[PDB]
DNA sequence: TTTTTTTTTTTTTTTTTT
């Protein structure tokens, strides 16, 4: 993590950083992967200074073709965070995997938001035990948060609760802008680097209001493309895992089918179907990942969450 | 609460603050949960008057991530509400939480109207006796609301019969339309901040006549969707507990299957199901809760409204 | 009741009036219940001027949240019909009360037409005598209506006979669509105020036969599910009492089990089985009602009608 | 009685009229009775044509809601069709009653086919000498029909045998099927308007046969339920009596219990129970009756068919 | 292959060749497909200069007219690569063909993102192999690079895995106009000639989300279509394939809908659609092929990368 | 045809004819055609050099106003080259017409390519077979010339493949100069008399690219129009159809729009749009058409190339 | 003269038999 300050000492006023930093622009990486069209829309910024500082930016980090052995050693720096259940986890690879957007999808009662809360305390965990160690940020847009229930399961875990909480930093996002403006701005906080996990919970509830009917459709998947593309944008720089939980719909014309279209499944590296089974027993199937065959695992909800059948 | 004048003394315009309250938003939080998008829909409202009613909304209220900890205190003013019956209430946790949607679905006759009638005595009952101490507002759609079951129960429960009715604000919702446009209206009434509860009976009962057939299904849940998400946005605000009653169906391809899909399913936070028993007893199991195992328990409906076997 | 001409001068042009009336809506009260999407079907009738009826509707008529005494005050002019039998109504806290659905299933001979002839007479006593003092409306799809039996009864309760089958209309199903039809123009007929009671013999006699199989099952509650919806409205507005008479069947998979679904549990207000009993006693047993408890009573099939077992 | 050749007046093409015809719908009457969508269904006619005839019927015959007094004198033309027992013909309020469904059930030598015979000959006696004057029409499933029978009664009231069996049209229902059919063509024969009574020995004897055990059991009855309905519906149009015979079953779970299921026992509008007696004397009581009390007399077969013990 | 160096000799000085160099022109038949008002836009290049390059340009390599018998033994030259599916490289004539543009687009977990990487490992196989025996430069938009699919693919074919990966070269494409700069510097790279694939997944991505709206559609398009044709012309410079993997979306206005418009269409020579089938089997189907017919073929994703199904 | 060295003898130096051979003028048509000031442009080319050129040339050719009669005997000249589809040739009034241009534009995998290949083989053949018995020029600029499909199709034609080949010369257009470039130069090879057509596929392949946003449309629409012109003149002077394949674009704004504009609309004497159709059908609408009214048919893609449906 | 975009949403019980 480097620091838009880096870019003062290369020649860059501090007046211009301010603006950056007002854009939303606190990392040097965020300067590369910004568009020359997105910069200079930012107030107090000319073509002349979005130039200087594109060029400045690139003096500090080299981006280019790469051997596919150096990207292998990049890619050690990912973490597996453990979803609670360890069946799930060995389909999954190891669980959550950071630099990458994972989604589950699935009725009512079926465990996302149980698995975010999970997900919550394990990220905590030191690695080696599916943990990252680090800090969690859950954006909340079922209203379904409960701290009580993070605090329960850290003592299952065996975690002092009162600090696993105050690792845990919470937004509400009322709408579907406000949503948009929490991720836009996460990028100050993860700057520091202690983050390892980002919630949403879930990504389609706002947006399936906002935009209502045939028309607003196109819109809709427009403004939801850009929160997706700044989501992955976000996990791959900070080395944050993106965890999203979405709703699923009946289709009267013809596992659920889940909603938020072609832009949200092409987002996702990782889907994973939840469905209710016998008894308190779930079943999640792993419908796409980039790395790991498809395949299906039972979980349960208990007291420390989601965990395996036995366990 | 916070009313919209506020936003007068930062520099809004008094004749705006009327247009505001003549579109339903008579808090500074609804401000800052209404989008920018619906805003300009409200009359007499310029794209450029919205910017400054946002930025003076947020002013007054900041909105961002806060530690979970915070969050957990903000969490200490929910009320629990009694649904009259011990045994059911240590299954939901309680009884009926504040910031919530709950739902009770089941077959005729399971009580459903009843625990509504119940829960409009309960939460006029002091916090530490299963209450809330507020007003209720009920909305009916079955029509089979009775002033008189209220003061029989309330005599059972010994309060002022006459007293207890003058705290419940009884609408009938004709249509759905109807229904919807009583929701929006709510903001107002709930401004003053007595209000406790919420009673819709039942959500589905107007949604499935007015639109019918599958070529108005998508329709209707459209509307259902923001009709519930209105409410949910309802109760987060004032801290008001919504109650929702639904209907069952029998499926003929394959407990009773509660109408609505999946878009119903999503928005209740939790969710009982009424059984049938031996004689008048009663099974609720809770189905989907936030916070709560699954569990059943054995209630009966008796003079005092729903009330456990024993008692 | 306020006829949909008052809805004229208030700006509402006489033209507009007969195409409301041909749609069947002769009184305000239906113009309110009625949804905008709805009254758009009407011949000639535009958005505008639908839009513009509403608020005309509005100005005469207030609907909105009101204090639940207020409401108590307005069940005030709640009607209670003598079914014949005191223990019977006893049970029923008085007899079929207005503003709700009664419904009545049983085995065959069990006084389900009893009732509804009993109830043709005893609605024409004057108040404080248990009926209504109002004309009937009777829509009869099993056929079994019989004027000679009414007379029966009425010199049974010292009425004149011919005065008492005057103020009996009575109307034949042929059909479901021509039961439909029928409920639907009762609008104009109700909209003297005269009548009390309406009674459907049997609801669901014609939806049995012209919806068979699973494939129609869906369009037949759909389409039963609209038809008790509008005798439920037509009894709110006019305080009328909706009386309907119920076939049962046998449940080999497993009181009779009645018909008609999970629709007709809901609709249905109140809900009495009756059963066969020793020699000409019969049993009835209140399985639904909003205000009353489960009960058992023993009423007699005499020439007075429905009639206590001592009576 | 209007063929429905009538609505070539108002406007429907004679091509169609054939189609209708095709259909078996021969009168005005009939039309009106008949569903839009049953209409549709007939090849060859389009919704629009199905529309157009409704209307044209609707200009000829006109059925809405009418005074009860009104409906007392078209009751006037109901035919009581002497049994050949005064006893049971003063029990029945005087014969069999046209217009309505009169099932017969007991153990076998009860009488019931022999009843048959004797309805045959009675109902063409005159009126005022307990006869319809009318042709009979005749369907046999037991297949115990026997023409010589007849004459041997004929004799017995002194009229013409040849000419009493010229007035009777016998068919013999092969199966269920081909009984169904018969009863729907019987449409045609009846529209002459000649026919007063209708026999079907037995109803459920060919249905108990084509379908067998509890996987069929809900088609069968759905089945014959269309096939009461029609029963029903045809004798209202053309004012015949249907006169039923039905078998009964031992119950090993628990007079005795007549077979058919509720769908038989609530289309019949009267149901009479036959026992043996004493030597060749029989017992008869009317158990389900919709204008007469219950009551039990004693009846003989001899010579003339169905007597009375002493006649 | 021949080096810009080359043309010094002819008379040009080294000093120009390096603003040509800069400007990415490292061969000498990119000087000739280059335009002239391109290479004014070059510093330190006048049109004097320019216009010494091209015809020294021509003095080395002359583009003309030539019979077709020629260009079918220049043709000979060309590579196809193997998808490794048989029933796939079947229809495509023998796999992918370079000196042209090969496009799949499909619905999520289709095999866009197996297929490059199983194109990564048979490029290195030797030719009669199914390979082109060669180095691979991959460029990344969704992110979803995997060099461990690499390694275990590299296996099911028998080749060194860490072989395999130092011949892969992984470039990141962080936006559009980061893009669009790889591919036009790729040209350095290339110049070696020991590349043979050039895989670009996704190809939409980034400009999917950079210009957004119908009033940035048209840049959209012409920015797109400029990339194009520049992957285009290394493909045929350099006699390398260029593999491209698309999205799909859905078409409410109206096998799946790409997305690109007809830009991409027109530019891509070969199109596959690769569908979902039952369990683990896709569907491939061959949309638009300048020298193959339509076909379709099942193939399956597994260790191996694509593999036939029996495979 | 009539090359300059007819010229010669009239009295022009030789050294004139070389200057007037580089710059790309070889017969006196070209001589005529090409306008004083064009002349003068020439090199070594004076004002009274040139004059003498020009009279000299109208000494050799005189062109004026001529009856009619004259003009159809010389139109009877014209070649129509079949297009391999009966009844497309039927439309088109017997194919391709020389001495004039002929566009098709429509949807990616069109046969766009596909009948240029076609007509490729076709002109080889004999007059009254549909073909010309010509040599073929073929400029390419999408890049999709396949030598094995014209083989194919000679094959298929019962031609000698290689025969066949060696009669069409291929010209790669690297850029919009290189083909202005081409087809100027193409002048002394239709000198010799043995081209028939002229196929560029595609026209504006290389103008979409060279010429980038509003600013450059001027320019590239005046380039378009002179390359048009040109080839038109190239086809009037030596009797030679010229076969012209074009993109479409989405109207976003408002059969698909073509590209090029007004100018490429009217230089095309003939445009045929070219439509998907049902399984492997494709549709093709003559729009414009200086002799034949606008029509439709339907071909196929077949292994002969484009084909009729049934063929 | 130029240039396409983007999916949504479940419903409804029947019926004795010996
Ligand atoms: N005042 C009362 N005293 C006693 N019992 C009552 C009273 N009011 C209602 N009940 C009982 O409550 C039940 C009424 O059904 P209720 O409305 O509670 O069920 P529900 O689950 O809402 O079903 P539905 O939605 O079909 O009405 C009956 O068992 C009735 O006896
Ligand atoms: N006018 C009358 N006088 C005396 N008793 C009568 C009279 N009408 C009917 N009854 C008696 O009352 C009963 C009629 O029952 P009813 O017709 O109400 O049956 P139901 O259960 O409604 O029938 P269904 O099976 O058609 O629904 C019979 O027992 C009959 O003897
Ligand atoms: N000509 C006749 N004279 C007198 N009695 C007769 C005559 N024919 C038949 N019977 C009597 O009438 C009865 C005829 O049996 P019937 O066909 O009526 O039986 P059921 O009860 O209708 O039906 P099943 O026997 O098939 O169950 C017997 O009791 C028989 O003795
Ligand atoms: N390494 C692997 N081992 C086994 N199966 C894999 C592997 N990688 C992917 N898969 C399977 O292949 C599918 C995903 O393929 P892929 O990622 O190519 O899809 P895609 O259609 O390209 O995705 P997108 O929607 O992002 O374009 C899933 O069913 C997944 O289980
Ligand atoms: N030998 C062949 N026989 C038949 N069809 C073939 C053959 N080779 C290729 N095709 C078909 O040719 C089609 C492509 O046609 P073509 O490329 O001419 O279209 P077009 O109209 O020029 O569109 P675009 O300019 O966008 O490529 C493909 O659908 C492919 O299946
Ligand atoms: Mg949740
Ligand atoms: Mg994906
Ligand atoms: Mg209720
Ligand atoms: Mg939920
Ligand atoms: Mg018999
Ligand atoms: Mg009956
Ligand atoms: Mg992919
Ligand atoms: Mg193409
Ligand atoms: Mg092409």
């Amino acid at each position: 993590i480097l620091s838009v300050d880096e870019l003062q000492n290369y020649g860059i006023n501090a007046s211009d950083l301010q603006k950056l930093k007002s854009g939303g622009i606190y990392t040097v990486n965020t300067v590369l992967s910004t568009t020359r069209r997105h910069l200079c829309k930012i107030k107090g910024l000319s073509e002349v200074k979005v130039e200087k500082i594109k060029e400045a930016a690139g003096k500090i980090i080299q981006v280019g073709f790469i051997p596919a052995t150096v990207q292998l050693d990049i890619r050690q720096r990912v973490y597996s965070l453990s979803t609670g259940s360890k069946q799930l986890d060995s389909i999954l690879g190891g669980g959550i995997m950071t630099m990458s957007i994972t989604e589950v999808f699935g009725e009512f009662r079926c465990g996302k938001t149980q698995m975010s809360h999970t997900l919550c305390v394990t990220t905590q965990l030191p690695r080696e035990m599916g943990g990252g160690e680090g800090k969690v940020a859950y954006i909340d847009t079922e209203g379904t948060f409960r701290p009580e229930r993070i605090k329960q399961i850290a003592e299952g875990y065996e975690l002092d609760p009162e600090s696993c909480l105050a690792n845990v930093s919470y937004a509400r996002a009322l709408n579907s802008e406000h949503q948009m403006e929490l991720v836009e701005q996460l990028g100050e906080e993860l700057s520091s680097g202690d983050y390892r996990l980002i919630v949403v919970d879930s990504i389609m509830a706002n947006f399936r209001v906002d935009y209502c009917g045939r028309g607003e459709l196109s819109e809709r998947q427009q403004k939801l493309n850009q929160h997706l593309f700044k989501l992955n944008r976000l996990a791959e720089e900070f080395n944050v895992a993106v965890f999203l939980t979405n709703q699923v719909q009946s289709d009267p014309g013809a596992g659920r089918k889940p909603i938020g279209g072609h832009v949200l499944a092409h987002a996702s590296a990782t889907r994973i179907l939840l469905r209710k089974g016998r008894g308190d027993e779930r079943v999640a199937k792993l419908q796409d990942s980039p790395d790991m065959p498809e395949k299906e695992c039972v979980y349960v909800i208990g007291e420390k969450g989601i965990t395996d059948s036995s366990d």
